[PDB]
């Protein structure tokens, strides 16, 4: 149908906007602490601590399969990245501190993205 196509153009455009959002958030992580999944070879107990792992490469795979239906779902995944780190790592670690900084800096980007998603529909 013509509607399904219209729907698919909006998903594609949302994907377009979320790709730009993802690139902006990932620039706030110059150390690349959040770039890839925590290694289960290097942290074999990780899943005993963290039940839903997340990282920027995994978000990117979901993104490119148009797997985010709305901004809320995308934010949920970003928030997992931050929250998993803040639980697994202690407060006095470069990891925890990197997550705090990513959260603080990402807030600005996410604030405007919500306005853009509401605005452009």
């Amino acid at each position: 149908s013509m509607e399904q196509v219209a729907m698919e153009l909006r998903l594609t455009e949302l994907t377009r906007l979320l790709r730009s959002v993802l690139d902006q958030l990932q620039d706030k992580d110059p150390a690349r602490i959040f770039a890839q999944p925590v290694s289960l070879k290097e942290v074999p107990d990780y899943l005993d601590h963290i039940k839903h792992p997340m990282d920027f490469a995994t978000m990117r795979k979901r993104l490119e399969a148009q797997g985010y239906k709305n901004l809320h779902e995308f934010e949920e995944d970003f928030d997992l990245i931050i929250d998993n780190c803040m639980k697994y790592n202690a407060r006095d670690t470069v990891f925890y501190r990197a997550a705090v900084r990513l959260r603080d800096q990402g807030g600005v980007v996410l604030r405007q993205a919500r306005r853009e998603v509401d605005s452009i529909g």
